[PDB]
């Protein structure tokens, strides 16, 4: 099981093991709730959250999606963030908030379950390149799923696409949006570096990555051309680098894209760059971005 | 809601025990799968509806998940019969939901099988419906042929624009413009003595659609499948909507146009008391739909 | 120009010269407008007018699709159609019934111009087969614009196809729906025969012909095979017949689609022996449907 | 509508006298082409705001459908700054039409060429908005960079499911599931301090939207020019919309969504009332835009 | 491909000489036509399957390309009852052939008029056995999807589509598939790389919409078949899931003639090997191609 | 075609012997793959312009395929510049093309590899003049769409692809015009059936985005040299009604070079004759191409 320990639910921590919810709960059965992934990371001056108030933002701007409503201000999650890693001793790791619909009713109508049930739960936490098989599920048209959101039910479509790649022997999936341009993976979004350019893709129907904004601002401090643009599988293809980002995930070189090598079929210099300063920016190690972490001490 | 004893993976528990881990997969991923099931009031006792297809696509859900059910069909049939009668009930809505526990919370949850399982129950003009601005997913978006948990997230923000509107229902379009059906019901409507169901498409393949198919077949009734637009609804002589919730509900009026004179249509009306008429065992050609719990 | 004679104008007949409405009506400005065409051929006993009443019933379907409101009765409508006749002395004719939203308001929204002007005009009114092209103008999609009335706005489309197909040579053009599959002509719906079986053209996007109803109804009576089905412009390359219907276009042999020939190229039997049924039942001289029939004496 | 003098294909008749056949091919099939222009009043009298590129547009549009306005565009000019000092007019909105007469109601209007013409005009918290269930027409559709009379059928079906739904204006989306913009308005959003002004996708090129565009530029804003999904616009900082009649027009909510602070936002707020000092006169840098009548 | 004799634009010349230009416009362009027919051995010697239907359909895929065949259908059908005959074969699959010349490389193909015409047989070097048929096929639904009506001629046998049926093909089998299972841009199963669908569900027999599919003849030999039967046949559009909680699933081709499906997308197909239906149908299909069906003779051409 | 000399997998042989069999995987379904490239007449002997890019392209759609092209890179230049020299040629036109032999016919062209290689090259028989480049090209909207990103592979060139093309193209002239405009599926403007499409408005240059066209080299260079001559230039996406109110519209391809579009769907593109812009683009590449330019000399290889 999950190693969380001290849980944050609705105000107060509990023990991992009195933090349960009904099962009747609204989103258990019908996907109704909205999460965040963030990240902690060590530093010369202790723990360290990866811009905490961006990730907060979304975090209310993805209950706005289903007029969820979150019984807590922004700042009061922001102090529980920090003392889930506090309270249990964390230095690296993962912090899962989620705010769901609870079990007042069951009608698919959730505004009757409002307010929403909130809880903070965390776990402590290249060359080679990840390995991606386009998925035959497509990423949800921006009219059938809110794909600017995090929001629960929209990950059975990143789940069906994940298990299609692992099982065609994958790392991950690549999804393609319903018009047949690429989209982005289960949970990454997608970059390519053709003739020295970097290509970031467009949001299309992609959540807007905080990863990816940062790897944008740091692409154009390191001197290099961005240029956002729509993409095809065969784009990628004949592309000299691609690479993916998320918060999970960080920035990772891509080699392969249905069995077809990326460039020299390792990972790039420029997605290794990107990489690089972008660890040592979460780790506190540059001083231009400081201004996106948060220390905990 | 007052469910009262809760099936637990085997066991029946008090509603206030019926609780699960808050890092359990589907309450952050949608995979989750489960049904809609009904018991009615009979001169024999509590009746439910349709028990076996329900069951059968309970687990035909979990397979498009590549969800494991840790209990035979069998397991599953007595829990929902136990459901009612251990809680006393009559008519009563029955609720089985599987889904994906707390082992991890990688998105891929074939780590997380088996799935864990519940059981609960608890007692049970025309609509005006508005077009909504969510299109029901294609094919390969979302399985629109199974009940899981994260598909109905399009559901709630379609019946959630349609109450706002003012509306009692929404109607979802797919992403081609054609009618596909309501947040929770499959569409069908009457035109020149004909009763038109709406081919399948991306919807559920409904059990109360399939019933009332039958039903009104039996009647006498002509009935064709087609694909419908929504001006196809507008000048209809009735619209109707079918679900285990639903039943079968009359729809006199769409984006604040009357269909036909503007109320109730005799065939909806007609099919729903038939249909109401053979859940409670009062039409003998219908007793196999019937499972009997005393 | 046209040659109507008397026009009825919201419960009058005036000369064709003072039927006239303000150029600031709103149906000038954004297409709120919805028409009918409906014929009368001279019979044995008379000009008959055919199937008036599921002509009129879609003329008021039409209406509410644009929630327009026509100020008079079906009944009202349908006497005014037969006296349209009447008064000109015609016998065989095309009967044009309009109603538009007026000049109380130009905002886009008409609602405000209700109740809607109304008027009914009429004037006097193939083994070579017809030539189609198909389009680069696609039929509008079931939510972009109302197919299945007759709303003015929905001609441009139309208008845009029709000139295209003259402007190449043809006919009249073949539209293709958004998917690619075939849809109708610009002012027909499509039919095909393969092996002895007749296939009428799903609804789809398509107005539901009046004419398509006959022909399918003849077309059973006579014992052929009909089955309802969708279908590719290269099905119809194949096809052994391809005709259309329509009130002004009755049936239509298509002898060829994209300078490809249809079948022998030329009119084939079932076509043309649909056409012949349908002219001696529109002409009174098919018992089996005369309840077709509106005899205007 | 209080219009007075309108201008008909040459020369100015009473309101009453500026009628058609009500056989014109327009009538019946949506064959017209318009636009919208206004005039407001200034220290200098009454100035027509970019009315050069208004006719421009004019004319364009008339050749999408192939149709022959027989006038030269300085004419129609002319017979435009006529309407507004004929009537005595000072802030007035101005409507150019030009229409396929009654020649013949064949589909085609080829026949029908010359188009007749004329040209009429009157005296002249944020915006709720909702999303339609109606798209706007995709480009192989109908002609979405004119203004074509029969493209406004699908701006009224959204403006009046708009309306019925207690909203001001409509949210339209193409075909996709992207936003396209209102049911006559450009869209614009901001987030984080840029400025974002939707694509042309299959939208009206509007001549508010391009000045409003350089008008943020001048002001120091940063402009980028994107495609957008609903959601992006729930989480802007601020949404507005443009149009010759809409003017600069904050939005305060879509889908019952509060956007930003639930009010007019202090971009949208400027931009309208800048663009009301340039139309006005007020500023020399735009003063090439007007056209003073007097 | 051991061919032998080939039968080149009017008469037969050893594969050797059965060449054409490298500035063949179909080598280039993709503006070939082609059919696929089988022979099958009888005690009364050689049969080809339905040869008029396969030459209806060459030709028909001949005019979506106003491609012009300088034959007329019978010399083509003697042609193809002599490649068997010549080359001594029994059972043979036999594949006709018309492509744009090299007159000129320009796009637009009518300036190669008339098309260049060939039939070649060969003999099958191998044969799936009964525990193969009834272990099923796996198929993967593709991340390509067929084309659209209005995008490539999905109604004719044109050499250029198969591009697509070619990318479907190798991406299946590189995922552990045996065969590819396609979508329509929409979102709906179409076909497979080369076979059509059906499906069984409480005891109905489903075939799939034409859609953008080819129009398989042993799909309609099939469900004639199935009527005959007594089987009760619809014709539906489906979904992915709609297969995947069937009771069986099967694909048609004439090289694949009736073949089960027992998976797909590592989703077990009802009992997880081939089903009663699709068992009992391939064996009826395989009687009436194998001349051991009275009712079903008018469907033969015997060679001798 | 009156080729000569052709290079056939490491040799050169005469046109005649530049054969393969009829039963080559790429003359049934599309497996092959092709680049369009052209050597311009100098003082100084026959320049190809930029062979390495045309090169990278060929193995880069060739990969698409999976197809293996058992040459490096630098022997298929060393090729291309010995067609040209053997065949004692100034300007011609050159065409390399990579095709899946006759080892197999199963639709999965991998075990026909390694791809069969050819490079032709042949005379132009006739150019337009000033006056035909003046008066501009005719274009017509089709009713073929150009394949989606996921059913074929538009940014290579994939002999299958071009069925599409041909269909184009095919429609266009009988319908009278000069070339064929396609859209997207969606409705958008794509490209013409082998050139990409360019407006001009109020002063800017509008290039299309790639969207599902092919991502042209002779596009590349006209969008350099409007930025060297001091032209803004973005790029759009388009719809053919932003086209008819264009000042100036005009395609680009290694055969069609630059040329100016003076009337689509019978409405006149602007003045309804060639534009300034489109005229002065158009001088500046050829004499870019026929080494006229210093500053773009690094787009030239000199075969001699
Ligand atoms: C969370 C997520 C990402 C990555 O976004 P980050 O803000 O960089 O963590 C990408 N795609 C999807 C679908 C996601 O849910
Ligand atoms: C459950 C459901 C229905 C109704 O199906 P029944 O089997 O009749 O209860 C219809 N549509 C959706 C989306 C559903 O989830
Ligand atoms: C009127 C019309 C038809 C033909 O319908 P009929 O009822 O047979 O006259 C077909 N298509 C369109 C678009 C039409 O407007
Ligand atoms: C007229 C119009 C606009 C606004 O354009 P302006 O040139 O700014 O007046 C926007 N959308 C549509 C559909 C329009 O008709
Ligand atoms: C040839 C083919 C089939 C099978 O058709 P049959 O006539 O049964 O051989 C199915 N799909 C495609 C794409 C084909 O080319
Ligand atoms: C070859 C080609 C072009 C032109 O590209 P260039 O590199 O400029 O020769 C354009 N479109 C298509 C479809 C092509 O095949
Ligand atoms: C796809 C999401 C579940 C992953 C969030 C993260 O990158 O942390
Ligand atoms: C809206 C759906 C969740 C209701 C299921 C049922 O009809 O029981
Ligand atoms: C297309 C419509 C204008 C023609 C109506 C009719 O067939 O009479
Ligand atoms: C809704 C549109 C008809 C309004 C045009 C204008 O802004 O003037
Ligand atoms: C897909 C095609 C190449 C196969 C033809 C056949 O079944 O014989
Ligand atoms: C479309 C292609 C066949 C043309 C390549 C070229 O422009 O040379």
């Amino acid at each position: 099981q999950i190693k969380a320990g001290l849980i944050w639910m609705n105000g107060a921590f509990v023990p991992q093991e009195e933090a349960k919810t009904s099962v009747l709960s609204h989103a258990l059965h019908y996907g109704t709730s909205v999460f965040e992934g963030i990240r902690a990371y060590e530093t010369a001056k202790g723990p360290a959250i990866f811009r905490l108030k961006e990730h907060v933002k979304r975090f209310y701007n993805s209950a706005k999606v289903l007029r969820m409503e979150i019984p807590f201000a922004p700042e009061e999650l922001e102090e529980a963030i920090k003392e889930v890693v506090r309270r249990n001793g964390y230095r690296s790791c993962y912090i899962r908030p989620l705010a769901w619909m609870g079990a007042k009713a069951l009608g698919v109508n959730p505004l009757p379950n409002n307010p929403a049930e909130v809880m903070v739960a965390a776990w402590e936490w290249v060359r080679k390149g990840a390995r991606l098989i386009t998925s035959s599920w497509a990423r949800f048209p921006a009219n059938v799923m809110p794909g600017k959101a995090k929001v629960g039910g929209n990950y059975v479509n990143s789940a069906l696409a994940k298990m299609e790649a692992v099982a065609a022997g994958a790392d991950e999936a690549l999804l393609l949006d319903e018009e047949g341009y690429v989209a982005e993976g289960s949970g990454e979004n997608l970059f390519f570096v053709r003739d020295g350019v970097i290509y970031a893709l467009e949001h299309s129907v992609n959540l807007e990555g905080i990863t990816r904004d940062s790897v944008i601002r740091i692409a154009k401090d390191l001197g290099y051309e961005v240029q956002v643009v729509r993409a095809t599988r065969d784009q990628l293809y004949m592309a000299d680098e691609v690479f993916m980002t998320g918060t999970a995930a960080e920035v990772t070189p891509v080699s392969m894209i249905d069995w077809r090598p990326i460039g020299k079929g390792t990972a790039g210099p420029v997605a290794l760059r990107l990489r690089e300063v972008y660890l040592e920016a979460v780790t506190g190690r540059r001083p231009e971005y400081e201004g996106w972490l948060t220390y905990v001490n």
